[PDB]
């Protein structure tokens, strides 16, 4: 309480996020010995991740989570951490974020210009694509209205697999899908989980489109203003919560199947060779649309051998 601190989150309190969000802050109140309490705002409660990320850079919100992906707002180029089957893996998504000469400026950049501290990256799950009608192969997705975040990288995604997209907020998604107002949505099993959708879709079709991370963020505004043990308080446990996120995720993903399975789900492994076929053009259109810092950053990604060594 000489810090009242507030962490906001789309995610829901069924979610990994918000049990990795809540070791952190058991952590920071923890060690810095009742120095700072840390109050978790989810379900998109203070709005959405981009309103979420003006929050802090405006120093009115503490801490937030996004994507590396997310950063495309500001720097085109970062789309490539979304351009789906671009990044194979976690450990592609670990080492273009931490040991590519892009992803070292990126980090600089959210805190030189964004006035955000980057203090730790998570996996976040790998999307999947849920329906109500089954997605036996790429041509299924003809027409089918499928909800995306308001990202252009999942909207491409829709188009390009010859989807009609639908953007929407992910407060809004399971009204959504309830009422049919949309066929589809996409996202990684946990949050099919932690959300529920799989209550109110019938089909899970494993597309495995784009690999979300999921990065630990500060407010510069707020960071500044720790005494450096308190920074160091905060660093390590947004560290250490990091590794337990990833671990949430990565235990689930695959028992998921199982647990959706049980529930009433049939799950479809559609043949994914055309569907990354469909995006050859859109790689393309990347490529035009973000000239040769676009380029230079595919090419530092693709050069990531995804084999842990
Ligand atoms: O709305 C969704 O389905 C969601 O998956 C919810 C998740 O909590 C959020 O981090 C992402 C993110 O906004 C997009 O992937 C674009 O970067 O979107």
């Amino acid at each position: 309480a000489d810090y009242d601190l507030k962490f906001g989150m789309n995610a829901g309190t069924s979610s990994n996020e918000y049990k990795a969000a809540e070791m952190f802050a058991k952590e920071v109140k923890e060690k810095s010995q009742g120095k700072i309490e840390i109050s978790l705002y989810p379900s998109s409660q203070l709005g959405d991740d981009r309103a979420m990320l003006k929050q802090l850079k405006d120093g009115s919100l503490d801490f937030t989570f996004a994507e590396s992906a997310r950063f495309q707002l500001f720097y085109p180029e970062a789309a490539v951490f979304a351009l789906p089957y671009v990044i194979s893996n976690y450990n592609v998504a670990q080492k273009a974020l931490f040991d590519t000469e892009f992803g070292k400026d990126l980090i600089k950049k959210m805190d030189k210009d964004l006035g955000v501290t980057l203090l730790s990256q998570a996996y976040n799950g790998t999307r999947q694509t849920t329906s109500n009608r089954a997605i036996n192969s790429i041509a299924d997705m003809k027409g089918l209205k499928l909800r995306v975040p308001n990202a252009a990288t999942n909207l491409a995604y829709a188009k390009y697999v010859g989807a009609s997209p639908t953007p929407m907020a992910f407060s809004e998604v399971y009204l959504a899908l309830q009422t049919n107002a949309v066929d589809g949505q996409e996202n990684p099993l946990a949050a099919v989980q932690a959300q529920k959708f799989y209550e109110v879709q019938k089909f899970l079709a494993m597309t495995n489109h784009i690999l979300n991370d999921q990065l630990y963020l500060v407010s510069n505004e707020t960071y500044k203003e720790l005494p450096e043990d308190l920074q160091k308080v905060v660093k390590d446990a947004a560290e250490n919560a990091a590794k337990y996120h990833t671990k949430l995720f990565v235990d689930g993903e695959k028992d998921l199947v199982t647990f959706f399975e049980k529930q009433g789900v049939k799950i479809t492994h559609p043949d994914l060779v055309p569907f990354k076929e469909s995006m050859k053009p859109y790689y393309a259109e990347f490529v035009k649309q973000t000239g040769q810092k676009g380029e230079s950053a595919l090419k530092q990604i693709e050069a990531i051998n995804p084999h842990h060594h």
